[PDB]
């Protein structure tokens, strides 16, 4: 319960639409040594009712070891479903919803754990809640089913200095490698961003004229086959900061005037749920 200016519980938020399939909810937070359990609801309602049908109740409890879901509709509540808890009291949570046509599939620490049926309709969800031993520290609903190859347009001013472009991606299982592209007008390429499994290194490149750079590559290689990531690509004064996962993977020093930058390109062996300016 340390310094929340934020997102302090009980939180309730009235979605703009309703929950949609190939959207996904990010719940991000802290917890105590004295933390029980806590709760993410994705309910019904509109004004603030309180107390109609709840499409998916997830509770992780810290006292009973595990993180339990169910349903609760006409006034009754169905079979809870279980999973392990692999958290202990007060280490961070990083829980992650996304729907799909057929069932919800939730994610422990960017590891899929649950594949939950729709026992009621996902349109039904109007209301997302999230209570208990937490301290919220990111909230984010959003996404859509993203093709890949993927390109598009950035914004009017692009990823221009000072911002940050933002992916939420998951390397595929069997994959070898894929990249994401960040372009001028004229189809050069500021950053080539490269993970190569194969090779275990990330490669770094421009293409300018037609013509591939030096090549940056070395480092750790923080990403896994099957496990969700978060990439950010933070354009600074004189390099980008290449973010994974929350921490500084590597910088790159601009080699074209940075500004400008209003394309992007993704392919490769990669799944993408999420892209957002920040």
């Amino acid at each position: 319960m340390a310094t929340e200016t934020n997102y302090p519980v009980p939180y309730r938020s009235k979605l703009t639409e309703p929950f949609e399939p190939g959207q996904t909810l990010i719940i991000k937070g802290k917890t105590a040594e004295d933390s029980v359990r806590f709760t993410i609801n994705l309910h019904n309602t509109s004004a603030d009712f309180s107390g109609n049908d709840v499409p998916l109740h997830i509770s992780v409890r810290f006292d009973e070891g595990k993180i339990v879901f169910n349903t609760f509709s006409k006034g009754e509540w169905g079979k809870e479903e279980r999973k392990s808890n692999p958290y202990k009291k007060g280490d961070d949570i990083d829980i992650r919803i996304r729907a799909h046509d057929s069932k919800f599939s939730i994610s422990v620490d960017q590891k899929e754990v649950k594949e939950y049926e729709h026992r009621v309709p996902l349109s039904s969800v109007t209301h997302f809640s999230v209570d208990g031993d937490i301290l919220i520290t990111y909230i984010h609903w959003g996404g859509k089913y993203y093709p890949v190859p993927y390109e598009s347009g950035l914004a009017g001013d692009g990823l221009a200095p000072g911002k940050s472009l933002l992916i939420f991606a998951t390397p595929e299982k069997k994959g070898k490698r894929f990249h994401i592209n960040l372009l001028k007008k004229n189809g050069d390429i500021a950053l080539h961003f490269n993970p190569r499994f194969d090779e275990k290194a990330i490669v770094r490149n421009s293409l300018i004229s037609g013509e591939w750079g030096n090549e940056e590559r070395e480092g750790k290689n923080p990403l896994e086959k099957g496990i969700g990531c978060d990439l950010e690509f933070r354009n600074e004064e004189y390099a980008f900061q290449i973010y994974v996962d929350g921490e500084r993977f590597a910088t790159y020093a601009h080699r074209l005037d940075p500004h400008d930058i209003n394309g992007l390109q993704i392919g490769g062996d990669v799944e993408v749920t999420g892209i957002q300016m920040v």
